[PDB]
């Protein structure tokens, strides 16, 4: 998160940080946000060969009672995620048990209508990524206010679409969101609206987020088959 505040501790139970592992590298991070017991929605770029999930933090370098340090047994990424254009980029981790319920960790569910986001308001981010270009991740847990902008705003990412993603960020500001951010929810009037997907190799705004309403059928899919 760029150009953000210290989220109040706690305050964000939904909230997961991602530990990614791949054969031929070391640990990569994204966020995701609990929304059953035992599923976590994220983004398909954050997909690896296994991945562990923490729920209950803030500072991510300091163990503590909150925590739980959760296994994920299988990942379930978007069938028709593209990795050239980006389309689609949506992933469900089922965890091996059901999280505890505490103060701090609690599901973040969906209401029933799905209705089109418009342009215009205010919404929320939250994660712990980079807080600049050369800047390492965050120790604790970060979150920004963005616009949402008009889907001409993103035109120079050339694959980008207003139907499957929204646009983020007032081009006039710093505040973003950027690498380590990915998975993570955009919500607006406290309702998940969109996943945090990708932006500039230089993080100015607006960024690219993943529009929640148009897979909202998939998710559906995944969580009652399994
Ligand atoms: C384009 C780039 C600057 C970017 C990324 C990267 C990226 C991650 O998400 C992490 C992951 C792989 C552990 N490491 C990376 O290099 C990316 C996005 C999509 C596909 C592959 C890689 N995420 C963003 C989020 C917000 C933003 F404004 C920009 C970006
Ligand atoms: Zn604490």
């Amino acid at each position: 998160i760029i150009g953000g505040t210290e989220s109040k501790p706690h305050s964000r139970p939904y909230m997961a940080y991602l530990e990614i592992v791949t054969s031929n590298g070391p640990s990569k991070f994204c966020g995701g946000f609990l929304i059953r017991r035992n599923f976590v929605l994220t983004a398909a770029h954050c997909a690896g060969r296994s991945i562990t999930v923490t729920l209950g933090a803030h500072n991510i370098t300091e163990e503590e009672d909150t925590w739980q340090k959760l296994e994920v047994i299988k990942q379930f990424r978007h069938p028709k995620y593209n990795t050239s254009t980006l389309h689609h980029d949506i992933m469900l981790l089922k965890l091996k048990e059901k999280a505890s319920l505490t103060l701090a960790v609690g599901t973040l569910p969906f209401p029933s209508q799905k209705n089109f986001v418009p342009p215009g308001r205010m919404c929320r981010v939250a994660g712990w990524g980079r807080t600049g270009v050369l800047k390492p991740g965050s120790d604790t847990l970060q979150e920004v206010k963005l616009r949402l902008m008009d889907p001409q705003a993103c035109s120079h990412f050339r694959d980008f679409d207003h139907n499957l993603q929204l646009c983020v960020g007032n081009p006039r500001k710093t505040k973003s969101a950027f690498k380590g951010d990915s998975g993570g929810p955009l919500l607006c009037a406290g309702v998940a609206q969109g996943i945090v997907s990708y932006g500039r190799s230089d993080a100015k705004p607006p960024a690219v987020f993943t529009r929640i309403s148009h897979y909202r059928p998939w998710i559906n899919q995944i969580l009652q088959a399994n």
